[PDB]
RNA sequence: UCGGGUUUCUCUGCGUAGGAUAGGUGGGAGCCUGCGAAACUGGCCUUUUGGGGUCGGUGGAGGCAACGGUGAAAUACCAC
């Protein structure tokens, strides 16, 4: 159980908005080791059509506790300016045999402008239908491998969606402060309620609720 | 008796592989002694294919998820 003095506190029915629930996020979670306490959002509009899933991304602000994650594959001057920064298993054209011999946990595997045909030649028979591969308006195009792969330096990716109705993006951490948990939240109102692809119903936004290693929620409210 | 709603309580979800239906994200490795996990017999619920609960004989009480297995995700520990 161990439910008081952290539920004595909650109350399913007032509210604890932007500048409220920030100051009292990282207080609901005295269990264990850092304690990170979810966003919840709703995405119930018409749950059952192929033009209302989100496939889109959002991008965190400040840097979490987390890195980066980025399986590029280059070769030439391509190679000093992706190993000498921090992304993730660069090395030269084998990677490839990194990418389909056993292990497929890498994100945004990135390539190079003359050399896409690496991941559409010899990865269009396993990595084809994966969703994850670099093309020329989406992610990472080009020689664009040292500037806009700051956008997964800088915000955690993540692109999801369900089949009953309930969407919570995360913020991090609550390794931060009280003006950073609500900094984390002026990107999660800002990066995830604006889906609007071909048909929608009226009224987005309802209420809130919450998430932890022990819960719990209290109603956060909404406005200016 | 019927019409439904709301609220407390109650759980099915195998087109794919995956030993045993993972139902989702975060704390993805910890505590749990304070709110429906093992399968010998003519089963209801999923339908006499395998699978949570069983009414009672039958009678190892400590664990599991995982690296592996594995996929845009994994079978458990805490909640929406």
């Amino acid at each position: 159980k161990r439910y008081r003095a952290l539920e004595g506190k909650v109350d399913r029915n007032k509210q604890y908005s932007i500048d409220e629930a920030a100051a009292l996020v990282k207080e609901l979670a005295t269990a264990k080791f850092d304690e990170t306490v979810e966003v919840h959002f709703r995405l119930g509009i018409d749950p059952r059509k192929s033009d209302q899933n989100v496939r889109g991304t959002v991008a965190l602000p400040h840097g979490t506790g987390r890195s980066v994650r980025v399986a590029v594959i280059t070769k030439g001057e391509n190679v000093q300016a992706a190993e000498a920064a921090g992304a993730d298993v660069v090395g030269s054209d084998e990677l490839i045999e990194r990418i389909a011999g056993g292990f497929m946990d890498f994100d945004a595997v990135v390539a190079t402008p003359d050399m896409m045909a690496q991941i559409g030649q010899k990865l269009a028979r396993l990595l084809g239908p994966r969703g994850l591969l670099p093309n020329p308006k989406s992610g990472t195009v080009g020689a664009d491998v040292a500037g806009m792969v700051r956008g997964l330096k800088a915000g955690r990716i993540e692109f999801r969606n369900d089949k009953t109705g309930v969407v919570h993006a995360p913020i991090g951490k609550a390794s931060f402060e009280s003006g950073n948990l609500s900094a984390n939240y002026q990107a999660l109102i800002s990066a995830l309620e604006g889906a609007k692809p071909g048909t929608a119903k009226g009224v987005f936004l309802r209420s809130a609720y919450l998430t932890t290693t022990m819960g719990p929620s209290i109603p956060l409210a909404l406005g200016g």
